[PDB]
């Protein structure tokens, strides 16, 4: 099957928006990125606001995100991750984010969870706002990134002050 996104998980008042790459099919059986808890991304997010994203259920952690000014939304809303040699997405069905201005006057900083989101930063430096790619919060790569999330912390210490 092609791995389908999820509609935006936003506030009104956002400061931070996270665009992932293509969500893993494991989180899209249960429609939560939190479906598979090797998305370390809780944690990340969670130690930089103070607040433990983990421990709380999907509904409050996201509530907590809303609070700290973090929207998730994704880059690719449809692309094709299957069983095969290559395994790269080839499916181009994107977001649009010439709307980004509306949807979140507040934002600053755009982050991009994963190198797949990340080349498509330069499209986004284009609307104003300051783009930072942040590497994939799963478990693939929280194995070997372990003082990288120490940038994550400098990103969303900031949302207090």
């Amino acid at each position: 099957m092609i791995k389908r996104g999820f509609p935006a998980v936003l506030d009104e008042n956002t400061e931070i928006l996270i665009l992932g790459s293509l969500p893993s099919d494991e989180s899209i059986r249960k429609q939560q990125y939190y479906g598979n808890p090797g998305n370390d991304f809780w944690r990340l997010v969670g130690h930089a606001i103070g607040e433990n994203l983990q421990d709380m259920a999907y509904e409050k952690k996201l509530k907590t995100l809303k609070h700290n000014r973090i929207g998730l939304w994704d880059v690719f809303k449809a692309g094709s991750r299957e069983g095969s040699q290559d395994s790269k997405i080839g499916d181009e069905e994107i977001n649009d984010f010439s709307g980004l201005k509306e949807m979140v006057p507040k934002l600053r900083l755009i982050c991009f969870n994963g190198r797949k989101a990340g080349e498509y930063e330069p499209l986004l430096r284009g609307m104003g706002y300051e783009t930072k790619v942040l590497p994939s919060s799963s478990g693939a790569n929280r194995r070997f990134s372990k003082n990288r999330e120490s940038e994550w912390e400098a990103v969303f210490r900031h949302l207090e002050h």
